[PDB]
This record gives C-alpha cells, sequence and structure tokens, in this order.
C-alpha cells in the first residue's frame, strides 16, 4: 500500500512488443526474465501528483482482478528517471495470448460468430461483470477489444473504471448527456447495454452504428430506438437476450444476475464442445 516498495523492473520484466496495434495504448507483451513466462505490461508516465490516483489503480487490480473472468494482477514496478522527471509505472498482469473478441470476429470467416459461441462468451462477460457489480464496481468500458481469450479458451475482462472521450459505439444511452439527461450517470446496468452491443459485434462483425462518424453516433445512441440484429437467422433466445440487454431506459433494464438466468445464457448444452471449438481456432495462431 505504498509506491516505495515498488522495485525497478530491471532483471524481472522485459518489454517484447506493443500488444495489438495501439488499441490499448502503451500496453506491451512482457516477458518474466527468470521463467520466460509472458505477462501484459501497462506502461505510464507518473508525476508527484499522480502518486495517490495510481495507488488506487493498483489496489483495484489487486482486489477485483482475482476472479477467473478477470485478467489476473501480477505486480507493479517503477522505472525511475533523473530529478528532472518522469518515472514510468508498469502494471503487470496476465497475458491473454489468444487476443481479444475483436480478433476472434476478424479471424473468423465472414466476420460472424456461431450463436453457441456468443452464448458462451456473453455468459463469461456477464459472470465477470457479476463479480465487479457485487463489489460495487462498474466496468465502464465493455467492448470486443476489452474482452480477451487465454490460450486455454478462458474469457477474461480488462479496463474497469483521463482527458479524452473515446469511442461512442458501446456507450449506454444514459452515459451520454442530452437535454432530459443533464448529469448523465453511469449505472451497473450500463455494462449490460455495452454487453448487448458486444453481442451484436460478435454476431455482425461490428457494433450498431459503425458507419457513422463517432460524433453522429454519440448523438444517435440516446435518440435511436434499441439496436436490433439485422438477420432473421438468429434464434428466439438470442433476439430476446439482445432485447433484454438493450432496454433503452436503464430503469427497466435487467440486472447482471437476471441476465445470467436468461435462456440464451442459462441453457448451454454445447458448452464443453464450444470450448473445444474455440481452443482449435486459437491453435490456428
Ligand atoms: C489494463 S488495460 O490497459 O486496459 C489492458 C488491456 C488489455 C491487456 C491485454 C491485451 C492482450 C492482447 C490483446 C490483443 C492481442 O492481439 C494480443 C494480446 C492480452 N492480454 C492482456 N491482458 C492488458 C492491459
Amino acid at each position: 500500500i505504498d509506491l516505495s516498495s515498488l522495485r525497478d523492473p530491471a532483471g524481472i520484466f522485459e518489454l517484447v512488443e506493443v500488444v495489438g496495434n495501439g488499441t490499448y495504448g502503451q500496453v506491451y507483451k512482457g516477458r518474466h526474465v527468470k521463467t520466460g513466462q509472458l505477462a501484459a505490461i501497462k506502461v505510464m508516465d507518473v508525476t508527484e501528483d499522480e502518486e495517490e490516483e495510481i495507488k488506487l489503480e493498483i489496489n483495484m487490480l489487486k482486489k477485483y482482478s482475482h476472479h477467473r473472468n478477470i485478467a489476473t494482477y501480477y505486480g507493479a514496478f517503477i522505472k525511475k528517471s533523473p530529478p528532472g522527471h518522469d518515472d514510468q509505472l508498469w502494471l503487470v498482469m496476465e497475458f491473454c495470448g489468444a487476443g481479444s473478441i475483436t480478433d476472434l470476429v476478424k479471424n473468423t470467416k465472414g466476420n460472424t460468430l456461431k450463436e453457441d459461441w456468443i452464448a458462451y462468451i456473453s455468459r463469461e462477460i456477464l459472470r465477470g461483470l457479476a463479480h465487479l457489480h457485487i463489489h460495487h464496481v462498474i466496468h465502464r468500458d465493455i467492448k470486443g477489444q476489452n474482452v480477451l481469450l487465454t490460450e486455454n479458451a478462458e474469457v477474461k475482462l480488462v479496463d474497469f473504471g483521463n482527458t479524452f472521450i473515446g469511442t461512442p459505439y458501446w456507450m449506454a444511452p444514459e452515459v451520454i448527456a442530452c437535454d432530459e439527461n443533464p448529469d448523465a450517470t453511469y449505472d451497473y446496468r450500463s455494462d449490460l447495454w455495452s454487453c448487448g452491443i458486444t453481442a451484436i459485434e460478435m454476431a455482425e462483425g461490428a457494433p450498431p452504428l459503425c458507419d457513422m462518424h463517432p460524433m453522429r453516433a454519440l448523438f444517435l445512441i440516446p435518440r435511436n430506438p434499441p439496436p436490433r440484429l439485422k438477420s432473421k437467422k438468429w434464434s428466439k433466445k438470442f433476439f430476446s437476450f439482445i432485447e433484454g440487454c438493450l432496454v433503452k431506459n436503464y430503469m427497466q433494464r435487467p440486472s447482471t444476475e437476471q441476465l445470467l438466468k436468461h435462456p440464451f445464457i442459462r441453457d448451454q448444452p454445447n458448452e464443453r464442445q464450444v470450448r473445444i471449438q474455440l481452443k482449435d481456432h486459437i491453435d490456428r495462431t
């Protein structure tokens, strides 16, 4: 519970290459020197003022990241610099080598996923969310990019809640301020909307207003009726789940616990086979 104990990462971790493209920023594929073991290393410049806002970031990952549907925290390191600034802070976590769900859709023929795959991943997203929510934590950024796979087909979450506004596509209507929603408040239920959009992403290859300029999409999310699956091919349980996820008014939107009982998530006989199916796609590196 102090930045002084934090070792120099020197003979402990090596930075191999920047992970993904630059999707996550300064997140690197790291190597544990001694074991050769892989870790994901998040690098950040740290000032004398950033010292207390960062002590919590570490404690968040320490407390909450010890669930199977959350990428495990390993440790923290400071790469010191001369008295004329600026120290680097390395947040070492589990390296989910199979990439993200975005990678999965892009790597899958025709950029669509099998319905039973959506059911599997969505259950694991919800199961991870249930953990954050039960600990009074809102993820704030549920999307394909932020849902990763291990080489063991385990579904794991990243990026739970500085100057910029990011991508609008997965934002629940309530988090976007307009005339009747002036103080736009994040609810636990916002992560459920985002989850529903992630399921559309998994189904169609991209989220509902991907073709719009981000500013135009930001404007449309609170005005447009709930997004719907384009195809009619989908099962009744799937449209139903998307519907439940995408209740426009958060006040009637179901809890993460209620969703976990939805027939699409609850009823999964191919669960074991799907995990094997996903493992083989991963094996095709
Ligand atoms: C805390 S954060 O900055 O949001 C963050 C967010 C994500 C990761 C992370 C990314 C990857 C990864 C992604 C794509 C790919 O192609 C290959 C690998 C694997 N494991 C991870 N833990 C790490 C920190």
